[PDB]
């Protein structure tokens, strides 16, 4: 039972994880300026 | 009838849901600036 799905899949977890951290960082940063 | 590029496809969507957010985000802090 072999897939490539889940593989890709993943990647697209752990760069959703970093836009969910550039998200924070970007709502850390306008608390900052305000 | 199955297929995993409509579930890609929705992921693909949201993250770019999340790239137009991040993209505004960004824009309301350059008004904050200027």
């Amino acid at each position: 039972a072999n897939d490539n799905s889940e593989e890709m899949r993943h990647r697209f977890r752990q760069l959703d994880s970093k836009l969910n951290d550039l998200k924070s960082l970007l709502k850390e940063i306008a608390n900052n300026i305000k």
